[PDB]
């Protein structure tokens, strides 16, 4: 009863489903947990672009630089074929662009070559995963960039993650205990003003319910099995109070609208429990 129904419930809802789908919810103002198949590694995606920013505003904020500091991108930086908005407005390259800017491109729209712009500016892989780690996170893998996810089909399983650490880091962000009020409060913006995943996170929840989010999506191999389908966020219950919750449907057989409904139903099974 309780919590427990409602991870009873989730699980029977995963019990047709071809994927391995782990999930872990925190309340952010309250004692809530709730965690589905956590021991699992799970592939990231461009959820990690999540992690990337934090450690990019760090350090802007230790540093003292401001997010209006332009960076001088090479138009070899820029890659083609290549999910990036970056690439399709400044097709030359060779142009100087403000943080902000790149970072907007990067955690709003998912900007693969924003994504490893920030990767080199933060100086690699490495520090992205050293700074998450030393923050009292554990369980987080952060080993390729964009342009190395790109190669081999395996490459996305070295960018790995529990749910529950997601879903740590989450409310350690939300709290505002990572960052600076400037840093924090302009991540966050990003995250609510987002388009991504409409049908992830957001998709059963009531119009108007403030969601700040990251998605994360993959290929599928020949044997139609899509690594990745994940949604990562806070969100607004309608009492004002939060909750952070991590998603991560992987290794599917299932339909991509089947990977994407998974999300938004087990999100809305746990909404319902919480405004109760
Ligand atoms: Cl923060």
């Amino acid at each position: 009863k309780g919590t427990d129904s409602l991870k009873s419930s989730i699980e029977k809802y995963l019990k047709d489903k071809k994927a391995k789908v782990g999930v872990a919810v925190l309340g952010i103002e309250d004692n809530f947990k709730l965690n589905v198949n956590e021991k699992h590694h799970y592939p990231m995606q461009s959820t990690y672009k999540f992690h990337l920013a934090l450690a990019v505003l760090d350090k802007l904020d230790k540093e003292n630089i401001s997010i209006d500091k332009k960076l001088f991108v090479k138009k070899s930086e820029l890659l083609p074929n290549t999910w990036s908005p970056l690439r399709d407005k400044y097709p030359d390259g060779n142009v100087d662009l403000s943080i902000s800017e790149i970072l907007k491109a990067t955690v709003s729209r998912s900007d693969n070559n924003g994504c490893d712009i920030l990767f080199r500016f933060v100086g690699g892989t490495n520090k992205v995963h050293n700074f998450i780690s030393k923050l009292g996170v554990k369980n987080i893998s952060i080993k390729a960039t964009e342009e190395e996810m790109h190669k081999a089909w395996n490459v996305q399983y070295t960018n790995w993650t529990t749910p529950d650490a997601t879903v740590q880091l989450l409310k350690k962000f939300y709290k505002n205990e990572i960052l600076s009020k400037n840093s924090y409060d302009y991540l966050l913006n990003t995250m609510i003003e987002t388009t991504t995943g409409p049908k992830r996170l957001k998709g059963l929840l009531p119009d108007g319910t403030v969601v700040a989010h990251k998605t994360g999506s993959s290929d599928t191999n020949d044997k139609g099995i899509t690594a990745a389908t994940n949604d990562i966020g806070i969100i607004t219950l309608p009492n004002g109070k939060h909750f952070a919750i991590a998603v991560y449907v992987s290794d599917s057989s299932e339909k991509s609208d089947v990977n994407e409904k998974i999300i938004a139903e087990i999100c809305k099974s746990v909404w319902d429990y919480l405004v109760k």
